RNA sequence: GCGCACCGCGCGCAGGGGGGCCGGCGCGGCAUCUGGGAAGACUCCUAAGGCGCAAGGGAAUACCCCGUGCGCCGGGGG
């Protein structure tokens, strides 16, 4: 922390979400970065074929 | 009709059959009036925006709140 480049680049960054701040988190933050948990915004063709099965 | 005063009524109670059919309660209608809901698509349809589903973040942790992907309607213009 004391010795990273504050103008460093990595292509991951355009594909992750940062730790942020405590301003930008709030009561949410800790100081690490998010995980996925593999769900996702699910479209509405499909759960009408999910609640067809429910 | 028994017990209580065999110098008395009435009383504690078992309950027959009908009565005053007095009022409450129950059920049935009730032309209207009253209230609520539904309601006509001219009407009301919460606004120029809203709604749904699925994910994401935060909690008064039953409720609620905020703005990503899919869709559904709407206003305006046309």
């Amino acid at each position: 922390a004391a010795e990273r480049n504050e103008d460093e680049f990595y292509f991951g960054m355009m594909s992750r979400k940062g730790p942020g701040s405590a301003l930008t988190r709030g009561k949410g933050f800790t100081g690490t970065v998010d995980g996925d948990r593999g769900n996702k915004a699910l479209s509405v063709e499909t759960v009408r074929l999910l609640k067809t099965q429910d």
